[PDB]
């Protein structure tokens, strides 16, 4: 049949990929060819439009079996072709090794790192839900979108799955369709080995509906009916059990030699031979298969047609709705949406960071729909929530709707990390964020790398940021992580000092389309500082003090702005002259002009910084450093900067020694280099 | 009764020590004081020799709850006192706001990141089955104790407590008896909220065991008979459902409220006058109730003291065993152990460090028994196992055995990090380890961070370290990662270059006592170095390549530093005088002395570093850095290089621009600094 000439399309493709590359991961693409082609024809999508806001989504968690997906891109006609996957893991194809949103068109998250996937399904569906909520209307289905995740044994033993299959479950996210790669098989051997719990059993106890397939290795009819009963159930995500062999129909079939090398090349022939392929001919695509596959987008077009219709309807009958969802839908905040953030003077009264931002929240919630976001079950100590808002819930529990917009992830900072992956991946400008304390934001480092390479806007609400917390001790005070996420490419880290530089911070999250943010914010007060600003602030870096016979500049972050200008009057008693910059997100200051940065960090005069945890990455900025590179202590916060001298007179003396130091030496700026 | 007002004094203990901070968490406490007095009645333990290698463990996974903790251990008489309690989270007392195995005396483990102590019960608990059986001999039960753990529901939503809990039912570890805090209440208010699933069902599904105790609020009777219970299961790890009311005997009983902050003065005087107590009198300890613990602790050190008879029995009926036995309990490997470590000229062959690896793993695991570790599903990638050892399995299985030595994790690299913290806290000087790649290493951040503040001497095997691992792609080649453990104090980060660094790797790893491993390794060959020695890499840092006259010294690390001696060749064409320093270990480079550090570092002359990743640390020991600072890219390794000019020729011209950057300046040491 055209059916199984399809499939059998689809395991030859994957199979010639790996062969070409002469690296990668075959059995997985041929035990889940079978369901990849029964659930891409279920699936609503346009390959010339890989935007549509109404498409169903497809996951590929277990990432390593991305020459399936990109199998199916192929054959389905995306901006994806078969010369495409005879470079599979080629130096700049584009078809990397693991499937990356940035590069792969139709590849709506990257996975590869075990776990994610699923989690982010999770957030693509949360996000729908909460968007259906909140724009469908009688006769206006806006939007009515499943989303559909692949995963495997590896997925299923990662801790950050569970996390977010128990909070899946707990959300009653109907919607929700994942089919297990049950193949028995991972890189260690049999499942035996290491993973003998009852999965089924388990995800019974998170509240999923279960769909068990008992042949995947031929039997669509029963995956596409699992489909169709996974739709039925409407409030429980779906899990169905696809009984598969590893790479089917080779000869090394049911083996972890299967899993991650390329065939030998005459197991490819008898594959070939055994489904009537010609054994010398690699990257075949019947012109049948392309048909079948054409009439599937020819009819997924007609869908999306009558939608936009449907859309133009809907902005008729509802017009305030309608002009919000255009806004959203082409990537745009509300006109003067930041006009909404809090402003403050010198006069003002002392503020944590932390409740600096829940102000913040609680003016711009109200002005900007597209916000969402929750906290790891720390709400009223990272002051995430704006008060009169409704929690994300299903209403059948009485504690929220999904048109709600305060999550309550739980302990599960993880999934939380990889479910606002998701969220961002739904699209309509979701700008959407989630609160832990800093130093557990390290319990979501698979996931936060991942906000950073795929290139999502994203935001930690990153509270009791440094020893300023006190009494919780050295297990729950940053010491590291701040170099941490520094140190990974494409993370703003906000460390703002004040109120105005809190909104900056905030103005910077929210605009953000491609940069994820995490915002380091206090337990403890801090004052307004004078020379503080919104516009000053937005340049990541800038003089907050300028001395023009400066002796020295003391630029800091944070708690530790205040802690500089006390600094500046004790070294003013002692005769030295000294600036003050104030460092709030030093991936914004590195992208502003070198003319820009120049004029922060000039030549001719020595610099110290000052921020209360590791000095890594800080010579970038410095030609000292003054921080904090052990692990901190359990007692009132004051007591613990005294004792490791973050005190106006231990900067001080800091600075003075600093000054003696480059007596008689020439100094040039620290952004100065060689190459 | 006696048990009644022992499980008063705990509560109102707790509660004090709360209220004389002013901070902390009286909730859980007040809920578990009977379980806690009805476990350690239950425990053999000797509070005057924490070390007893037969003694139960208990571990308080929900640490928050610690006043309960440090309530238990100053009524049975460890050396903490009421004069400790009263300062409880006060700067430098032995009572800080989270439990420190460091500090706290009778403190296993340091937790209060949630999730972290299960995971450690899970290891110490494998620790003592290994233990078991490769000293139990008939009439001689050397090892025979439990692993005792209260965890709350917020240890029960993180995904390394799933993960651990799997791996535990797979293991059918029935020594181990945990306690689920079953109180409907976390930070955010009821688990109805966030944590709706059945736990019970779901622990089922991991192979446990189940005991529930209605009412854990009184009923010790049942808790008791829940541990009988437990102690006949000798094939699957116990969960006890403890149904407690949050903050019992509390006005505030049953609310969020009662979790984490001081009670009221009002409630602490009702509680006391409903229990008897004076509500004028704080830090009460009746005498009855030390008479009662007292004799608890006199029957435990009779059971020590046959112990010994025991052991001194052992060592004559079993010569061999008994001194080996004796040796792990005085803390020491064995004698020369390290003559089994390979040795490498630059005769010999290019090498992978991962391979290297292995071939130290096996000559060094059939030396020193004390070794065990596993992988993450990387087995036959991290090469972690020596060939001819058994795995770790119940034999029940046919898969492995007790006495085996190879630990099949799965894919939970952190709760593995967590596990080997556990396996180093059981003691009996484990020298244990973990494979993953180093990529995800950073999945388990919250277990690494705690191995380092435990000052515990575990390792992690971590391949595949960089864009040498080609085709995998940007998802798995470290960037930040280094930066991030190298930032975390007390982490000995190795990147050897070579087979005499990765022998001098191991042999820092195994002889720790105090500081945890990573052991950064390539999947690409290395040739093997002139001038490498183990007794050289030892040191951390050193002199590699020797230039009077250098124009310019090439720090470097790992697959590096081969670049660098290439580089110095190019130079050299080019009449620039290269030496060359190899940095296998920053940390331990750091310890040695000021004058061994300047010798390798000395002033006077240009130093730049090269490490293929994150260039944050390295302005401690050069000039100029050469890094790679954004993510990866897919294809065949070579290329990665070529295409971001990690070459010979791409580091000649950073070092001719480094010569000339410095031309006519005064260059002192990067060691150097102003305070
Ligand atoms: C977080 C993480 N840890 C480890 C790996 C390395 N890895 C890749 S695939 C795999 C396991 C394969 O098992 P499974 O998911 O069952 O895939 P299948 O063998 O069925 O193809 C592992 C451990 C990874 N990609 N991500
Ligand atoms: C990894 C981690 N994330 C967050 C926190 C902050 N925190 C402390 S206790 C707690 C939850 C309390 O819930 P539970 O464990 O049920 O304790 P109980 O309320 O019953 O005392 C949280 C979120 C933490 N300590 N560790
Ligand atoms: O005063 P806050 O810092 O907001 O919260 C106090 C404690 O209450 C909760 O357990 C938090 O995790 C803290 O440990
Ligand atoms: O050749 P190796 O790097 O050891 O292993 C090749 C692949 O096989 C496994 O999936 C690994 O995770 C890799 O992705
Ligand atoms: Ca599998
Ligand atoms: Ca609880």
């Amino acid at each position: 049949s055209v059916d199984q000439k399809a499939i059998s399309t689809i395991r030859l493709l994957a199979v010639d990929a790996v062969a070409a590359a002469n690296s990668g991961h075959p059995g997985a693409p041929l035990g889940l060819a079978p369901a990849a082609h029964a659930v891409f024809k279920k699936m609503r999508f346009n390959p010339k439009d890989t935007k549509w806001i109404n498409r169903d989504r497809f996951v590929l968690s277990n990432g390593h079996a991305c020459a399936l997906l990109y199998s199916m891109l192929v054959l389905y006609g995306y901006d994806l072709t078969v010369e495409d996957l005879k470079k599979f893991r080629q130096l700049g194809s584009k078809t990397p090794g693991h499937p990356e949103n940035t590069d792969v068109p139709g590849a709506e998250v990257t996975t590869g790192p075990l776990g994610q996937g699923i989690c982010n399904g999770v957030g693509i569906a949360l996000a729908q839900a909460q968007f259906a909520a909140t724009y469908n209307k009688p006769d206006f289905p806006i939007s009515d979108s499943y989303t559909y995740v692949f995963l495997g044994d590896g997925c299923l033993m990662e801790g950050v799955s569970s996390e977010a299959s128990s909070l899946a479950g707990h959300l009653q996210l109907g919607n929700l369709i994942a089919f297990w790669d049950d193949n028995k098989i991972s890189i260690d051997g049999s499942t035996e080995v290491a993973f003998t719990e009852d999965v089924i059993a388990r995800y019974k106890s998170y509240g999923w509906h279960i769909v068990e397939v008992s042949d995947a290795d031929t039997d669509i009819t029963a995956i596409a009916a699992a489909i169709d009963e996974a739709k039925k159930v409407t409030n429980k995500p779906t899990l169905v059990r696809l009984t598969t062999t590893i790479g089917f129909g080779s000869l090394a079939q049911g083996t972890h030699g299967v899993h991650g090398a390329p065939l030998k090349a005459d197991d490819i022939k008898q594959l070939k031979t055994k489904w009537g392929f010609n054994p010398e001919e690699s990257f075949a695509v019947p012109a049948e298969v392309t048909a079948s596959y054409n009439e599937h987008v020819a009819e997924n077009q007609k869908i999306q047609q009558q939608w936009n219709e449907l859309f133009a309807a809907y902005k008729q009958k509802y017009p305030e709705l309608g002009a919000e969802l255009q806004r959203r839908l082409d990537g745009k905040l509300p006109e003067n949406w930041d006009k909404a953030l809090p402003v403050y003077t010198p006069a003002d009264a002392a503020v944590a960071t932390r409740k600096l931002s829940e102000i913040v929240l609680s003016k711009i919630i109200p002005e900007v729909p597209e916000i969402i976001g929750g906290s790891a079950d720390l709400t009223p100590s990272n002051l995430t929530k704006a008060k009169g808002t409704v929690d994300f819930q299903p209403a059948a529990t009485g504690l929220g709707d999904y048109s709600g917009r305060y999550i309550r992830y739980g302990v599960r900072e993880h999934a939380m990390g990889a479910i606002m992956n998701g969220i961002a991946a739904f699209g309509a400008n979701y700008k959407n964020y989630g609160g832990t304390f800093l130093n557990f934001v390290s319990y979501a480092a698979g996931a936060v790398r991942l906000s950073a390479l795929s290139e999502f806007p994203i935001t930690w609400v990153a509270t009791h940021d440094s020893i300023g917390l006190g009494e919780d001790g050295p297990t729950h005070q940053p010491i590291e992580t701040l170099a941490h996420f520094r140190a990974t490419p494409n993370i703003s880290v906000w460390r703002p000092a004040d109120g105005n530089e809190t909104s900056a911070a905030y103005k910077s999250a929210i605009e953000s389309t491609h940069t994820p943010h995490i915002l380091a914010l206090t337990r403890q007060n801090l004052p307004q500082l004078e020379g503080s600003s919104i516009e000053k602030a937005s340049k990541g870096g800038y003089t907050l003090v300028q001395q023009d016979k400066a002796d020295i500049i003391i630029v800091a972050t944070g708690s530790e702005v205040s802690l500089a200008v006390d600094a500046l009057k004790v070294l003013e008693g002692q005769g030295i002259k000294a600036g003050v910059v104030s460092l709030p997100d030093q991936l914004t200051f590195d992208k502003q002009s070198e003319e820009y940065k120049l004029s922060v960090l000039p030549d001719g005069v020595p610099i110290l910084s000052v921020e209360v945890m590791s000095t890594f990455g800080w010579s970038k900025y410095s030609h000292q450093q003054f921080g904090l590179n052990r692990f901190g202590a359990s007692g009132k916060a004051p007591e613990i900067f005294k004792l490791f001298e973050f005190t106006p007179e231990g900067v001080a003396e800091r600075a003075a020694k600093t000054v003696a130091f480059y007596k008689g030496k020439d100094v040039v700026s620290p952004l100065r280099s060689a190459f």
